[PDB]
């Protein structure tokens, strides 16, 4: 009881390219956006997301510690005040506590995305929401529905348990 | 008609790690090892697959053009010339060409991160094979057969026609 599709970018022989598929799973949101992601630069998309928001749908965004600077300057330079939308809330994620070579005290990153909308459609793969995945690399993610996005669910709920407020808030 | 079954790094409540999972599909080939992935420089992994390939299991390697001196430089330090193995071939995936606003014409990168051993069993997800996502960094794979497994194979045929030797063999 899980459908799985899969997506490629550059395209293959699918009528959408991801990024239009994205655009699309948030725009038929109805209740709940759930977000993970490494790194968040895309105009587009967040243009979507607060537009969702402004329809009453609750949005969860986890973002890799590292990399927050670079989301929170892209949405400043198009005039938003993003803690200031009430429907949208904003965390980090870190990686695991380790020591260097030379004893120093670091922290990895978190290697997670996806889309998850109304608990009922999972978006997953190697597509980070960047310039450099539409122009420069090549990607590749699932379409999922069934069983399988309960397990989304359930690991999205553990990382939101885990995440932070973002220090540069 | 697919299964899929998730594993995470740091583990949660399944048994085995990721990479004590990769070893043991490696380590249960019987005909063909595929593999796809971005960086390569852990040691134990790359001796299970020479091993397989010394019990007469076909081996094919993709690695990300930008970053196949990482895996070379292993290779040497390990005291090993993978080249003058025949049941292994290794080869190089480019990500797109795009022009600089410098002008210069650079490519991107192949982010895609996969094993599919006999055509029959898949690991997908966002483990790469190196020192940083054992230490430090929390990723998750998936554990697929079924018919999805077919998908992988025709992607892996793909990208196997548009690899190429790498420049140093
Ligand atoms: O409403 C949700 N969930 C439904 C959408 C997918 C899984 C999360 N959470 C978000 C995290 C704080 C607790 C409520
Ligand atoms: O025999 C294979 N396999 C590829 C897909 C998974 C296992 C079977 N190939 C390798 C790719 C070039 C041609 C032969």
């Amino acid at each position: 009881g899980t459908h799985i599709d899969l997506l490629f970018h550059p395209p293959r022989a699918h009528l959408l390219t991801i990024k239009e598929t994205i655009r699309k799973m948030i725009k038929e949101a109805r209740k709940v956006i759930a977000l993970v992601m490494d790194i968040f630069t895309d105009v587009d998309i967040f243009k979507e997301i607060v537009e969702a928001s402004t329809r009453g749908v609750s949005v969860y965004i986890l973002l890799d510690e590292s990399n927050f600077n670079h989301f929170l300057n892209m949405t400043e330079k198009q005039g938003c005040s993003v803690q200031r939308l009430r429907n949208i809330r904003v965390r980090t994620v870190k990686g695991q506590d380790y020591l260097s070579k030379t004893g120093a005290k670091f922290h990895g990153k978190m290697e997670q995305k996806f889309l998850l909308v109304d608990c009922q459609k999972v978006m997953y793969g190697s597509y980070s929401y960047m310039w450099s995945f539409e122009k420069a690399h090549l990607s590749m993610v699932q379409i999922i529905t069934g069983q399988l996005v309960e397990s989304f669910d359930e690991e999205f709920r553990t990382l939101y348990a885990r995440s932070c407020v973002p220090s540069s808030f």
